[PDB]
Parts: structure tokens; sequence; C-alpha cells
């Protein structure tokens, strides 16, 4: 009996426990590509993932997270609109019950089948828990997934899902290279926003890549076999774990490309 994505506890209800849900810098948003402002002052992204150390994969009851060792500068994101160095701590996905929905951000109202979030925190704040309390604390790289050809670099994640089917299950997940999840181009949009699940803190610089990656129908089908529930509880399939677009309010979306 807490927040989730059901009819009785889903995104429309969250504001009752987390009033920041109606705040001024909430995410996700629709990216209107014609009113995004090209900003020549924006730098290319620098993704340095060569020394990434993955540790574990966890079903936390609303998604599955692949967690990384963030006790040193092993996998970091720099450049773009960021000042300073952000360390990778985990990635996860949001996805739908059908191929025509699943992403959190939309592009000219278009929904993708899923959205990948690579979550990084600003090393100047020392730990992730301190970082989420700051307006420049996190940087999340958002990558859209469309259904088409399979993504070979995603298959190791798909094959382990049977082992973490229910809430609270975890499995060792070492030597996974997140470089296999990136598109060819690193062109992006960026805007200031928030976590898209409770506690909905307004601490995120969003960097959303223009180029989607393709995954196969069989790959995304396997995401839809996970459960929101714990073992021994009534089965509820983990699907549609996305928050709908929020008002842009007083914000400008910037593009790194024209
Ligand atoms: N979905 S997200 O990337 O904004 C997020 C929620 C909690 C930690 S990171
Ligand atoms: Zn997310």
């Amino acid at each position: 009996h807490h927040w989730g994505y059901g009819k009785h506890n889903g995104p429309e209800h969250w504001h009752k426990d987390f009033p920041i849900a109606k705040g001024e810098r909430q995410s996700p948003v629709d990216i209107d590509t014609h009113t995004a402002k090209y900003d020549p002052s924006l730098k290319p992204l620098s993704v340095s993932y060569d020394q990434a150390t993955s540790l574990r994969i966890l079903n936390n009851g609303h998604a599955f997270n692949v967690e990384f060792d963030d006790s040193q500068d092993k996998a970091v994101l720099k450049g773009g609109p960021l000042d300073g160095t952000y360390r990778l701590i985990q990635f996860h996905f949001h996805w739908g019950s059908l191929d025509g929905q699943g992403s959190e951000h939309t592009v000219d109202k278009k929904k993708y089948a899923a959205e990948l979030h690579l979550v990084h925190w600003n090393t100047k704040y020392g730990d992730f828990g301190k970082a989420v309390q700051q307006p420049d604390g996190l940087a999340v790289l958002g990558i859209f997934l469309k259904v088409g050809s399979a993504k070979p670099g995603l298959q190791k994640v798909v094959d382990v899902l049977d082992s973490i089917k229910t809430k609270g299950k975890s499995a060792d997940f070492t030597n996974f290279d997140p470089r296999g999840l990136l598109p060819e181009s690193l062109d992006y949009w960026t805007y200031p926003g928030s976590l898209t699940t409770p506690p909905l803190l307004e601490c995120v610089t969003w960097i959303v890549l223009k180029e989607p990656i393709s995954v196969s129908s069989e790959q995304v089908l396997k995401f839809r076999k996970l459960n929101f529930n714990g073992e021994g509880e009534p089965e509820e399939l983990m699907v549609d774990n996305w928050r709908p677009a929020q008002p842009l309010k007083n914000r400008q979306i910037k593009a790194s490309f024209k």
C-alpha cells in the first residue's frame, strides 16, 4: 500500500504523498522539436565508460536496476551542459504493455516502446544521497528504444531477467559493458527537471539523445514478464511503469544540434 503505477496508486495520486509532484521543474516532458533552441555554446558529451564495473541487477518493485561500483571515477559523464564530473551509479528502463507506449519523454508527442535511463551523480556532493538534495546533483542520460532489429549488447540483461522476476530479488551481474547500449550519435536535447518516480526531487539535468536504439520484439517481450509483486504474492505484470508528460512551465529545452 504505497505508490506505484496502478489505478489506485499511480502517477495521478502521487501528489498526495509527494506534493513536489506539482512543482515547477517536473519530468518527463514532451520535447517539441520546433521550439527547442539550438545552443552553440553546448559542448559534446564525454562518456567515459571503459572502466565501468557492474555489480548486481535488482528488481526493486517498479523497475530493474543494474548497479555499478561508484566508489571511484570509473564510469563518468562530463561535458555537454554539465560542470564537473558525474559518476554512473545505475541504469534502468521504463516500458509499456504494447509497443506504442512505454517511454517517459515524448518527441513531438511520439511515444517510444521504452526508455533507458543512465543515472549519474555529481561527485562534488560526495554521495548519491547528498546529490539528490541539490539542483545540479544528478545527470540522467535518456535513450529511446524502438522495436525493430535486436540489440546484441542488451541480450545479457534480457537473459538474466528470469532470475529476478519478483520484487526484492537480486543477482550478481558483473562485467557488463554499458557502451553496448549507446546509439551511434550523441546529439541531444537538455533541460532541467526531476526524478520521474517518488520522491520526485528536482535535482536532475536531463540529457535526452536524439537517436533511438533498436531492440527486437522478443527482447522487449521479456521485460513484460517481470512482476511488480514479491514472491508468493498475487501476480501483477511489470508493464507501463512510466509517468506521463508534465507541464514545461518556465523552462526552455536546448538542442546540441540544428
Ligand atoms: N527515472 S529517473 O531516472 O528519473 C530516477 C528515479 C529514481 C532514481 S533515478
Ligand atoms: Zn527512470
